[PDB]
């Protein structure tokens, strides 16, 4: 219970149902590193499935039932044994209560049953943290898992622009996108259409350079890592299982015969291909989902290097390095051909 809840002082920045959004914070006095983690949890894209989500996933739509505290785990842990990378950092967990992949900028109003304010929640958390010590940071790492990982891609450059415009050009903003790098591929038997509708429902916003490439009606393209990443200017480290369970779910993949074997192998090859020119990346050949906030996140290795090590090497690279790599993508072609994959 080491991160304490703060509801936003600007109570017009809200979760889906109009309750205040917020953040959980564990300060580390003397550390100038700040980790802001975006929670995941899918999304909803119309009145009817947002209503269903409100019935049975209400904590993802409302702060009314949030606990006072949360325990930091994985990269949010303050214990060096659990978090070799950033155990001494200031830790922020931002709950996902906007159901918009962190893209929304619309209030609950006369014509809107729900508010979709994910992009504004991030901005407001940053602005309020500046009064709590973020003004002295030297690195702000915006991290996130699943929908939160896509949220990092959609928001990291906006955080960088926000701090520049507020007068803090010395704070280095970086992104860590975990399990948010998806392919708009052929299904084995769809997201792009749900996101297209969601964006219109949420008044969703995407990074400016990506928006200018794809133009009106095509902003859904910017939710796909391999298309939005080249447009970003902040350093972003990408963590993605080659056989991500959520990717397989949307691909309608649930004794494996030839067609499915080739499908799975091609998925891993395509994912690996999209990471070829991503210099900071960690992509193990495993069937799994998420990594960075799991307590055993230290266990997986690619080519003998763990993710906490790769992230440390990335920090050093931002001050190639002898024995301290940052681009770690498996080349073996089948789930769990890497022996360190989670069980
Ligand atoms: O939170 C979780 N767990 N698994 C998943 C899978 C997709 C998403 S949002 C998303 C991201 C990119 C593209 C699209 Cl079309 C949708 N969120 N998510």
């Amino acid at each position: 219970e080491d991160l304490r809840l703060h509801l936003l002082l600007n109570t017009s920045v809200t979760c889906n149902d109009g309750s205040p959004a917020g953040y959980y914070l564990k300060e580390s006095r003397g550390s100038r590193r700040w980790l802001l983690f975006l929670e995941g949890g899918w999304y909803c894209f119309n009145r009817e499935n947002c209503d269903s989500r409100y019935d049975t996933m209400r904590r993802l739509m409302s702060s009314r039932d949030w606990p006072r505290t949360r325990t930091g785990t994985g990269i949010l842990s303050s214990q060096p044994e659990e978090n070799p990378y950033w155990w001494n950092a200031n830790m922020v967990f931002i709950p996902y209560c906007s159901s918009d992949v962190w893209s929304g900028a619309s209030s609950k109003s006369e014509k809107n049953e729900y508010a979709f304010m994910g992009a504004l929640i991030i901005q407001e958390v940053v602005r309020e943290l500046l009064g709590r010590g973020l003004s002295g940071a030297k690195v702000l790492l915006l991290a996130g898992s699943s929908a939160g990982g896509t949220g990092v891609l959609l928001n990291v450059d906006r955080v960088a622009e926000q701090l520049e415009k507020l007068g803090y050009p010395a704070i280095q903003v970086r992104g860590l996108a975990d399990s948010g790098w998806f392919l708009d591929n052929k299904q084995y038997r769809a997201p792009t259409e749900a996101i297209r509708r969601g964006i219109r429902y949420w008044n969703g916003v995407v990074p400016e350079r990506c928006r200018r490439q794809f133009q009106e009606g095509e902003e859904w393209n910017c939710f796909f890592g391999y298309k939005v990443y080249p447009t970003l200017r902040s350093p972003v480290f990408v963590v993605q299982w080659l056989f991500d369970e959520a990717q397989l779910t949307v691909d309608n993949v649930h004794p494996v015969q030839e067609g499915l074997r080739l499908y799975i192998q091609n998925l891993g090859r395509e994912l690996r291909h999209t990471l070829k020119d991503v210099p900071a990346s960690f992509a193990p050949a495993c069937l799994s989902h998420e990594i960075i906030i799991r307590s055993h996140w230290t266990d997986v290795q690619v080519k003998g290097t763990s993710l906490p090590r790769a992230l440390h090497c990335w920090d050093r690279s931002l001050h190639p390095l002898k024995g301290c790599p940052v681009h770690l993508v498996d080349s073996c072609p089948w789930p769990h051909c890497n022996p360190s994959c989670p069980t």
